[PDB]
This record gives C-alpha cells, sequence and structure tokens, in this order.
C-alpha cells in the first residue's frame, strides 16, 4: 500500500509510486526521474496517465515500452493545468530529465516536491522566487552535517588531470568508467573529450544514452569498442578481477587500466581531500573511487531550505527508522531557529 508521503492532498495526484498497485483514487502517476527506485513497478501493461519531463517519457517508451497514449511529457519552466490544478516542472540538478514539482493546491496551498535534487543557488532565481511554499517535500538523502563532498566541478577537474596524465605518460592505457544507472555522464564524456576519443559501450547502454537529449551525442558515444580508449562497464565489474578479464578482451592493445568508480559520499571523505584522492592498484590495474555526487550536500540543502522557509517539512529519504526521523527534526528545527521564520 502507498504511503502518505508520495500522496499529494486535495489532489488525486501521487508521486513515484508505481509498485503499489492501483492507488485508490489516484487520476495522474507522476514520475520525477528515471531511477529505478522510483519508477518500481512500470510496465507496457500499465494504463493509467504518467505525467513527467520529456527525457523521462523517452526511456518510459523505449527502455520499459510504457505505450505512447499513458505518456504524457510537459515542458520545464512552465504552467500547465493537470486535471484542473496548475502545476510546474523545474529541473532537479540530478540525473538528466530529473524534476521537481510544483503543485498549485484549489484551496491556495503550495506544494514543492523536490524528488531528488542536488540544491544550488541558481534555483533561488528560477520560478521559485518570491513563491510562497507552505509544504516542502525534501530529499533528505545527506541530511546530517557529516555529509560532505567537493563541487562536481573540482570532481571532474581531479577526473580529467588524472587520466590526461596517465594516458600521455603510457599511451598503450586504457581507461574504464563504471555505470548502473542513468546519471553522472560529466565523467566518462569530460574523460573521453580531453583523450580526443568516443566512449565504447555496449548496444543496451548507448540505446539508454540516445534517449537522453545531450547535444551532439553522435560525436561523442559508440559501440565499436576497438575504436575508443575509454570504455564503460557495468558498477559490477569494476574490481581487479573483472578489469583483467576485460583486459584480456582488447587483443594486445592495451597493457595498463585506469579506472573510475564514480560513487556518493564514502567514509574516506571524513579525511581526504579530492587533491589527496590515491588509488588502490595490483599490478597494471588501478581503480579510483571519486565523490561525484549527484544528491545535496548538508550544507547545499540547509542553505535551500532557509532561503526557501517553508511552513512544513516532510522528508522522502532515509524515513524508515525513529533515529533517523528524529535525527532529521532536529536538524529542521535548528534551521528554523537560525534563520527566523
Ligand atoms: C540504523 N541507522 C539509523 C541512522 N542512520 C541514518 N540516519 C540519517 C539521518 C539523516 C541522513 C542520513 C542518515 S543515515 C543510519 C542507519
Ligand atoms: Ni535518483
Amino acid at each position: 500500500t502507498c504511503p502518505f508521503y508520495k500522496k499529494i492532498p486535495g489532489t488525486g495526484f501521487t508521486v513515484d509510486a508505481f509498485q503499489y498497485g492501483v492507488v485508490e483514487g489516484c487520476t495522474a502517476y507522476f514520475l520525477t526521474h528515471f531511477h529505478s527506485d522510483h519508477y518500481a513497478g512500470l510496465s507496457k501493461h500499465f494504463t493509467f496517465p504518467v505525467y513527467c519531463s520529456e527525457i523521462t517519457g523517452n526511456l518510459l517508451k523505449n527502455k520499459l515500452h510504457v505505450q505512447e497514449q499513458y505518456i504524457h511529457p510537459l515542458p520545464l519552466d512552465t504552467e500547465c493545468i493537470v486535471n484542473g490544478v496548475k502545476v510546474v516542472l523545474l529541473d532537479a540538478n540530478h540525473c538528466p530529465g530529473a524534476v521537481m514539482i510544483l503543485f498549485y493546491l484549489p484551496n491556495g496551498t503550495v506544494i514543492l516536491h523536490t524528488g531528488d535534487f542536488r540544491a544550488d543557488p541558481s534555483m533561488e532565481r528560477s520560478l521559485l522566487a518570491d513563491q510562497k511554499v507552505h509544504m516542502l517535500y525534501l530529499d533528505t538523502t545527506y541530511c546530517s552535517p557529516e555529509y560532505t563532498f567537493p563541487s562536481q566541478q573540482e570532481v571532474i577537474r581531479f577526473a580529467i588531470n588524472t587520466a590526461f596524465e596517465a594516458v600521455t605518460l603510457n599511451p598503450h592505457a586504457l581507461v574504464v568508467c563504471g555505470t548502473y544507472s542513468i546519471g553522472k555522464e560529466k565523467v566518462f564524456l569530460a574523460i573521453a573529450d580531453v583523450l580526443g576519443s568516443k566512449v565504447g559501450m555496449s548496444q543496451e547502454k548507448y540505446k539508454t544514452l540516445q534517449c537522453l537529449n545531450i547535444p551532439e551525442i553522435n560525436s561523442l558515444i559508440t559501440t565499436d569498442m576497438c575504436s575508443s580508449l575509454v570504455h564503460l562497464l557495468p558498477m559490477m565489474q569494476i574490481n581487479f578481477k573483472g578489469l583483467q578479464s576485460h583486459l584480456k578482451k582488447c587483443g594486445g592493445k592495451y597493457n595498463q587500466i585506469l579506472a573510475f568508480r564514480p560513487t556518493g559520499w564514502t567514509h574516506s571523505n571524513k579525511f581526504t581531500r579530492i587533491a589527496d584522492v590515491i588509488p588502490q592498484t595490483k599490478g597494471n590495474i588501478s581503480i579510483y573511487g571519486i565523490p561525484y555526487s549527484e544528491h545535496s550536500s548538508y550544507l547545499e540543502m540547509k542553505r535551500f531550505v532557509q532561503w526557501l522557509k517553508p511552513q512544513k517539512i516532510i522528508p522522502t529519504v532515509n524515513v524508515g527508522t525513529w533515529k533517523s526521523r528524529s535525527t532529521m527534526e532536529k536538524y529542521f528545527r535548528e534551521w528554523k531557529l537560525e534563520a527566523g521564520y
């Protein structure tokens, strides 16, 4: 059964609620983004209206084979009426196609649902500017002060400089990058750009990327592995065994692998600066864990919420334990007392 924090009161709407069968009273199902925990339950047999971004709709049609008659893409930054209620989709700064949803309820209440997001000061100059928001359904993934990590720009500078140095020292080195979902494409695109290569990948991953409206994508990616010196592999293969096995398949073209595992936050962020990050190495294979996050840091989350000044916050992540709920509630109250709302 569908939990309370996925229902929008005063409407027939749910958000990211496809794994609960027919939700009683639901006339429109919104999907914030194409990540499996959020789309869980969708398929070609789904027969209710789904509202989403254009990019999310391309993935629904081509990857999940949802019938076109049920896919309702909406443009961003545009007031739309859905089943008698005004809504707006805003860019979430998460993965491609990810949105936040503003709902203007018939009674005058305004609700913002962030979906998954990485809060940024640029959101302060979206259509949110000077918009009173009564209720905030908040991506609380990293809602504790220990969760620190660098900017995406800093992480990409590290990855580009590391890959360029390694391949310039050894032109027979291969670069490999792990993936298990959409998101974090800048990691492999930026490395391939500095090396003068297309990114090589499976047919299935190529299909996924073809759905993402990335400018000049045909110039950047390929299924011809032999033509490419930056390869994408499943995240599960980014280990010494998996990479040794891959190197064997490359027909003596390469004698070294440099691999990247984009993660979220890890406990080494409590000790080691991005500049000082070192790999794990065995023989001619080295593996870097890089903290490329598509969720708000604690500090980014706190700034956004203190700017927005919501009357009530409903967490959508870390909801399952009393300890995590109590921790989040304590921070919301600190933030409110500090800023005066
Ligand atoms: C059994 N543990 C319960 C507490 N835990 C977390 N609490 C929060 C709160 C806010 C952000 C993240 C977390 S993780 C870890 C698991
Ligand atoms: Ni997500």
